[PDB]
């Protein structure tokens, strides 16, 4: 069974964001097309541990801020597969900004939504970026060796 | 003066969000540098002029949406700058997704937050994407023409 | 009116394509939105002037072919907008492969068919890479300065 | 030893198309450095089946083309390495197309020519976007895991 | 006569670099297909305008390196056309490198050579990055708005 | 254990480039995440086993440089990681072009200095393309599955 790298886009600033983070990194635990520990995980990664809620003297510290940034950026660019964890009532500027990067290296972009928001409406350039959108039940099988276009089973606004 | 033209990147959701953007359009046009009519206006480029407020049904059309997106997106690669108005409280999925395509692009990124948020804690992301962050106040008088690299002055989450 | 300069894609290997060529350079010279002298033609930029019909032999000469393969390239990335002159019945595998690179570089990618042909069936791959195709009765009066998407109104197979 | 997937490059539309495409399919089975099952065939990926021979009412549908470009775009962009089955008398628009794709995305690419057919002409910007040309009966024996840069022993025009 | 920008890569940290550093400004000022007021010159946008030989203490601060590495790559992908001064015994790895980047972000690529030295061997991949290769004393009277492609006429290693 | 392929970006002009090289050789040959019978070495791949020190008669051959340079680049784009053995005060050009090349490729760039080098100035653009700089010594142990942003402990110029 081949394996493939992922980037854990996901948002951790709301309590829906950390739900579905939390439920999506179980998921990917059991997903055999998934080699988890070689994919690189934000919040693992963060220059010297740090976050502006643990650790707020970093708020304004550009050394912190150029690691992390660039670390997030070779983070996706030297894993196989984006991935985003999104919240259709919480989408997240920094993952938007992430998606787009991750058009530009080439990656296939998978946007995941918790069950109980599957078809809610999403922007529009969420949905154009991605290559396609699955529900949080799909993700422990979805076979990364074969990923292909499709098209979300919902709105845009 | 040779003129630039520009991606007039900016949510239209909330109060701020259009303060920022009817201040934004008014700088411009006062901005010396900039060839505002031959620039790319979302609002303005609506797919077949349909007006996705008065017939919502459009949002569960995909050709609608694919022409759209793929509007915003060439407006983004045909014109030489990208502005992102940006509101710090109200940070926009989209334009972080407008923001990271500009980047694989090889345009300057510009960020403008109104002088009254000016400082207030923006998304990492964010803050790497652009290439520099001005206050509303000196949208006016940016030279577009000799654009340079320079840091938020300002927090980062 | 601002000016932009553009990459002649057009094949002339048949009739067909070259009463759509000389068509579209006449269309092109009455058009105030293009800088035709500073647009690069293929066919007046031949290496070194040496003309492949009267010296057949450098057809097997690897130099030639490299210079002049990079010389396109070189036309299609130093202009603003890639043209493709196009017969539906008479594809051809070269000006995919520009349009192609055209993509790659962020260019503007029009299509232009002639009249009599326009509606007829055009392989997918052109339909999608193309950022609006148009009938040669148009080109005179296409704005470059304002180029948008839109869609083929015709088949695809 | 390693494996590679490949997006199979390749026209389907003549009868000397059909004959290279299958024996190309045949080769490429008795690979040992091919991951066939994990690789992206066009013609088993369009979407929901269609193609213009078999139910042309999708012709003119939009929504088939979009999602049909889309999945061949990203079959090329998330597998290893770019295949060019190509008939030199018969070449194909939508290949050339491609064969730019897999340029613009970093992609090894590799054309095939029938033994019977190689030495014969080929376009410019076909031999130009290569990084190597091989005949059919090479193809079950060519080692993916070193694939290297070569020059067409045959013509170009 | 339309103008284009350049980015005015050079070394400055020799004799001979310095003389083909003044040589190649006082060409292009006479160059009258060149917007030198408008094109960028890394010596003249050293970050906060500090002066790293006078205070030699921020080749150890990494805010600095970082904001002048993101200037000087905003100067190359904000300008129409990428000039490295090249002096072939005392090549520089930081040219070498926005050599690359220019090429990444579809740039034009001119090296110019002293024409005393105009013909010694030069690395194979500046050979290779280049879209051509001058002397000097052709720099004055280049024409911008129709760069092709050439080879150097002189030795690579 | 995943392996992954590199290309071995090295001068190999003077004796201490030389020097590493070979050191750098040993230290790829122990690390068990490289797999290195796989990896592109230029020195290997030059067209025809040709180099301008052992058979001159090159120096002015286009074909040889042409060849030589695509198989380069390639060896670069088709390899999961680019290695950059770096001396300090014997920079290379060539080296700097790679480097440039490997960042648009979206490559993990990795430089490795002596270790009685490592600290010592290098030039700001290779600071600034490179994702991390270690010592010769920890090569062997480096783990290429996990390849993270860091800064040099060192300066530059
Ligand atoms: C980068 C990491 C994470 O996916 C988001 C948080 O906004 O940005
Ligand atoms: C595209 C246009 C605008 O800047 C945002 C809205 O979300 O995305
Ligand atoms: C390059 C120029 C022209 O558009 C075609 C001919 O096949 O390719
Ligand atoms: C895309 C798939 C196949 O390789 C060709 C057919 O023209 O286009
Ligand atoms: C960046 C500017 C100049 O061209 C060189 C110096 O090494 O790199
Ligand atoms: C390309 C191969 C090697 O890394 C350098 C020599 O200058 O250029």
């Amino acid at each position: 069974m081949p394996k493939k790298t992922i980037y854990f886009g996901a948002g951790w600033f709301t309590d829906r964001q950390n739900k579905a983070y939390k439920e999506a990194m179980e998921a990917l635990k059991e997903n055999p097309t998934i080699d988890l520990e070689n994919s690189y995980v934000p919040l693992d990664n963060q220059y010297k541990g740090i976050r502006v809620d643990e650790h707020p003297e970093y708020l304004h510290d550009k050394v912190w801020a150029t690691a992390t940034y660039n670390n997030d950026l070779n983070g996706i660019k030297t894993n196989d597969i984006m991935l985003g964890v999104y919240i259709p009532d919480e989408e997240d500027v920094g993952l938007g900004m992430e998606l787009g990067y991750a058009l530009s290296q080439g990656k296939y972009v998978l946007l995941v939504i918790p069950d109980e928001d599957y078809g809610k409406p999403i922007n529009l350039m969420s949905w154009g970026v991605s290559d396609n959108v699955i529900k949080m039940s799909q993700l422990k099988d979805f076979n990364f060796n074969k990923p292909r276009f499709d098209f979300y089973e919902g709105a845009v606004y």
